[PDB]
């Protein structure tokens, strides 16, 4: 429901975007060029003009898989075989140049090159494709891995699972819901920030709770690293709202954060919840999800360098259009920034 | 909802018919509170519990007329170190702790201590349940509970949320008492919870929540693999599974479709939770973000009957410790009436 | 043996003497203890401290009554949630403790305990000391202490003991608070008993004890050497020496025969134990073992004039606490204007 | 006092007596010491043991001459290199060792070393107990006769000290050996102690020392609770308590008056300390400043008699640990042949 | 040198002219490789296995004739999602990993890997060994072996090299799996060697490596005499010592002159390693400096016959692995006939 | 091979007829040694040191002529305890160490021992080097080497050994002190060979060994990378790199086929092994297996000249450890007078 408002005003600004810009349409590479989930996701992207869709395999198989599930509109769809790109040695070429020193010599290079993901990945990196949606098939981990090898993180930031909550009137924002099992105060302020840097995206004021059991104990334990962890972030950004630790209600609800404790530099109640370690964070959403009647989209993969996004394999179909519009979004925010 | 608490107050009344129309004695520590004795009208007249109260009877009369409460005019009110029982229970609580740092001084002053007095009260027979900690934190209010009443063979203290849907319910475990629970403590958190589910006539289906699903990985994914798998060795009659995810363990589609192999059929009505962070973490999320109905904290794991409110309690929050108190104090004196 | 006593009263007259005839404001939370009242006869009457005893003015004087005590039915008692400056008290132990788990209404229920707001009270002035933990063991007297009046810059809580000799005395720390001090800390709690010597007017010769003579081998031995080295660098005119048996360090003559590279000459008034399992048993040995009078514990470390009796304390031992409270607040004033 | 060592005495001739008159022998490895010289002599006119004296017998004949000592002149002196037995006594070095990192020529170079040659004597039983170590520290000259005599089935290296009052005497452990024992081998120590207490007659009573009072709290107060219960499964006709402070331990008063449950009743005389640090010190500090005779320390747990003296060991020192040593000798002979 | 492989391959006919003549199958999974290819050519004249290759028959083909192998033109090959037992292998794979992180879909996928097709080829029967891994790295290549084929009970997974001298040849362990194995895991791995020297008809005697001689010190030491203990108890028949440095163990008369005490006589043929950094070092600094003639790595402690090749790999080593190969699944199939 | 023994001595040569024709004083404390002896009597005559043997002159002098050894009849000859610095010796040692554990009679036990005696002649400039240690393990008798002459500024103690082959020669270190070097401590390890290499007029390059090749992995592939990385900055005109594994280093083929981003051209000539399990091992294997002359080990990072003979040296080792200590002796003379 409110999804689909959001997918929509996702959608529109994707088209505004695609407007200032010639007319011109993100490239998206797909590494499963043959997987199900995402040929019938395919089908609605193009429709809606979101992005130019790059299939990677050998065109016959993709155009019997395509053919065999009875999808119209791709008969028109770039498709790529990785090792046939003219392309192909130079990226090989790149890859040695960036791990030669951590353990892959030219043949391993060449033959992680054929590899889908990673070929998809230094599409990304050396500018022939805007941006990547991989990982229906695989495990995130190993997903995301040609994604951090080839393409890497900006200065400073980590890679770190975003997921969004949908409400009536406004959203929230949970990090980091794939990455990292248990992550350290400092790493936790990377990811509020990246967090943070989301929602301004969306021209909202980004207001920050860093979540444990506990109001305001900083005992020690996860208590005291979110608190640290509020410490740190406040001083990286000090124009921020940046608050913890503190339980998820308090962080929430203004009116409880205001009752108890009047003291909170954190007004009007949270809309970025940054969680200690992965088991609370994954459990969190997906109870919100089952349980609570309630809205979510995501993971949204940020913190690396250009656009890429790694689904999970019990994806939903909406779930890759969900996806593939972040990704365009992303690839388009970065081409600006470039540019500036 | 609603219909829930309405049914528990029911089965008080069953169980008391059947036991002459006795009424079980819960006392509280916190005379003075405002939410308790608030909530304590509502209570006699649902004839809940015989409550006694807890401090100098001239300051809980001023509170109790000051707040203007005519049902409670007449309810037993108590002084610790003025009670008959005072000196004795001095001594058995020395003799509980001597050893554990505690000379008969301190036993002395810890007696004159609400808390210990109630909890001394419990275990002595001379209540049947207490209910504390409307007014301290968590931890010092279970301590007194733990210390004096203990907790029963291979137990452990957790306490155990159910989140009230329309048709069913779901029990989460642990959300109030272990930071970082072992396979083992994990495995006996499942086994506790079960039981309360058994209370209601309900056929207990557990899984080991994790961020995995069945990955078995290195840390909390092998720790709840194998919590299930201690689980299912202590009741083979049980489904207990893990490790899983959250959306895994309700839902049964998703069970059925991706992993058939799983013995959890029919989505799970117990989640144990791999640590602290996550299940006070879920259970408020799912309680402010979502249209859904928690209640509790319980208390499970204890010998006899004790419940601890939250800080932030409400006032049926209360009622509804007091009613659970009163049923478990019920169960518990049917068994040893068996023992 | 009660010359030590007698000289430091006399040493409290001096100062009161010397600032007006005026008394340092002593706050006793447990103002119905009957061995503090008792020790408060004695005290009133050698005009070392004012007084001021919590508790309602109705039991403290009932048990001032039994007890037969004339002399004290006119000191000063307050009940604490009625003195006009309580909940200002509450709002500043919230402003303390607002990030370490204690919410507004916490804050009231602690400040009602006499030990909270008795520390209150000297940490914003109402007082100049307080003496507790007659009733309490001493973590949790001493607790309220740390949290609200809590350590000067760079110091650290130690418990103090004086061996009374013939001649002279000695001093050994940390005999009540750290487990297991660093290298750091030890240097440390050398240094605030080196102070408490030197305020007597002898020069201090600080000893860092351990098992071993000048090893410094792995562990207590290469800690308490490591930790003589950093009090040296900390105060480069103190005779500080360190790993050493204990022997080595009272007895000079073992030092001379076989240890003559030791900086520290004339045998040691300091001794720094490595940890409270060696410092607790050691001088409860020499009190037990041995006619040698042992006075104390007392507490160094904190940033206002406090201290923690033990639980089993004599009246004696209640009397010696508040002249060495008194002596503190005082020597604490004169520091303060500066 | 000197009442203790007297009947000491009286106890070694007794155990002669009954046993042929003859007297144990005991090598000394520093035979040309002037300190162990003069105490030979005292030693030889009591009768206590046989000397067997290690050096080059032309510089020993000399530093007897020279130190006008006319007892001492036809005590047996050994040359280790030159003994019939040395090369065995090297294949038996070589045999214990060759897995712990000595060849055939290290074992030649550490069987001339008169420690070394004196534990092979007393263990291959051409000596019945040894005195060593006079010159060197006590971890190097407790080495060998740890490596070649080894402790008895179960037991541990542990020293012993007496603290002499006038009534009674305490016995201190271990005060020389582990640094940090766990709560096994502080059973093991306080077994040990006890079978030395009960060597005189007297009930052992034994404490568990701590800084807390049966706290039983995590750290050295748990081990010691842990200690004393593993004491007593082993020893369940013994007063053994634990965990608790020193105080507590030797004043049967403070025991009765706030620890009545304690099964400890009547006063410890077996002190058991937790760490080295603990230990060491307070010996040294009852020594040091307090009017107490203390005696030791002597090692226990080492299947024959052997005892190692301290730096600062007095000439009086030689003759107490050599009495001990014929006894501890006598004894454990006794045993062997039963 | 040569030698080595003909009477190895002489065994394979040996044995196969013992059971009707038939070949063992060995599955290739790279299939189109030029190296692996190359190696078959020779193969196919000494009659040593039935290979089977992996992948597009039309892409194999294509690269038989390109590279001018005439005698390939009729091998079998397999394409993984065109052979009957696909599904059910990947059933059994699913059956297998279910609750180690791997879905239905994820088996699947996996099962179209040669790598994971040709473990399960072995592991079902289809066929008696494998050799992978010219291509990917040794982590990578072994993966899916012992997922799929697993080790036996107890048994390890390890690398083993020979280094072949004229008279005799050495075995290196583990050259390849283990970084720092433990003493444990280095008693299974000498026992795994063990096994290979027995099966030449050779007395095996065995050396647990270190940096040391016998000393059995904190840290290596104690762990290559722990191993050597632990595997002394559970293979009593066996010339099994250490710890010990190298020359001590490949030198006779080292061992004679300085240590006769060893159990280890007549100089080592197996060589165990503390740790991958050693082995690793040590095997490719006698490859390229000392004149000698080294081949491996051959992996042992798997259910199955399969070998991995270093992804550098020459193409003898590919003949010398593939030789290895038939003789384990030689052997395997005859103790499983026990 | 023999023409590296033989070059040394010409520059040995070249250097004392550009000192006046002077040679070096070597002390040797095993002056009754038959080994070193006859040593002496090949060194002697190519006038490489002035000899200096301990021991009493009696019986040196009675072994020199049993031995029928003519060359040595006059070389000099010192007995510790007769010399007229012997207890000035004594005090510098006690000056040294007596904060660690040694008293002044610790230390003229100590500095009776001849290599304690040699090793303060070199620190005192009694003499210009020593030659120790045929008879006891390396720790022994390193030990007295860095307790007395110690290291230089920033250096680290660290065996090095020569592997000669017949065009060029390479260099491995640690071979004998550090167990397990830390990334810092490679790099010193590295700097303090290639400083050796380049006294030969090589030019350095050096390898940082591991079992991985340029995977900075986690442990000692990033361990190696770190140590590359340390040692470039501190040296940035050398070719020094890593991690990479021994082929890959000493083999410049494969690295310019397999690594043509390596720093590393024309193969290595230093490797730095990553423990001591694996240097030790390395280059015995190559001694035994390899048949490749390897000469050493040769302790470098000391302040003065010293080396330590191996319990296993041949008599030619000992000459050989002689030359490069007269060699050292006489490099370290020529920087002090700079």
């Amino acid at each position: 429901s409110h999804s689909k408002v959001f997918i929509r005003s996702a959608i529109n600004r994707v088209h505004q975007n695609s407007a200032a810009n010639g007319g011109e349409l993100p490239r998206i590479v797909f590494p499963e060029g043959t997987s199900t989930k995402v040929l019938k996701a395919l089908a609605t992207l193009v429709e809606e003009k979101i992005c130019q869709p790059i299939l990677l395999g050998y065109p016959e198989r993709v155009k019997e898989k395509i053919k065999a599930l009875d999808i119209p509109l791709l008969n028109d769809v770039s498709i790529v075989h990785p090792s046939s790109h003219p392309k192909y040695f130079s990226f090989v070429e790149k890859l040695y140049s960036l791990r030669q020193r951590k353990g892959i010599n030219l043949g391993e290079a060449e033959r992680l090159m054929a590899d889908p993901n990673y070929f998809a990945a230094m599409m990304v990196n050396q500018g022939e494709a805007d941006g990547m949606v991989s990982g229906s098939s695989i495990n995130y981990a190993d997903a995301v891995r040609p994604i951090l090898q080839t393409i890497g993180v900006y200065k400073e930031g980590i890679p770190a699972g975003l997921n969004f909550v949908l409400l009536e009137d406004k959203f929230l924002v949970l990090a980091d819901t794939t990455v990292n099992l248990n992550p350290t105060a400092e790493q936790c302020a990377q990811i509020a920030l990246q967090a943070a840097k989301i929602v301004e995206y969306f021209g909202i004021e980004p207001r920050v709770a860093m979540l444990s059991y506990s109001n305001f104990s900083g005992a020690e334990g996860t208590p005291r690293k979110m608190k640290k962890a509020a410490e740190i972030a406040r001083s990286l950004r000090p124009d921020l709202m940046i608050e913890g630790d503190m339980q998820a209600d308090t962080a929430v609800n203004p009116e409880i954060m205001e009752r108890l404790f009047p003291f909170s530099g954190l007004k009007g109640g949270a809309n970025v919840l940054v969680f200690p370690n992965l088991e609370s964070s994954d459990i969190a959403y997906k109870l919100i999800q089952q349980i609570g009647k309630a809205e979510v989209i995501g993971p949204f993969l940020t913190g690396v360098r250009r656009s890429a996004n790694v689904l999970q394999r019990t994806t939903t179909v909406d779930g890759i259009v969900n996806s593939v519009v972040f990704t365009a979004l992303e690839a388009q925010y970065i081409k600006e920034v470039l540019k500036s």
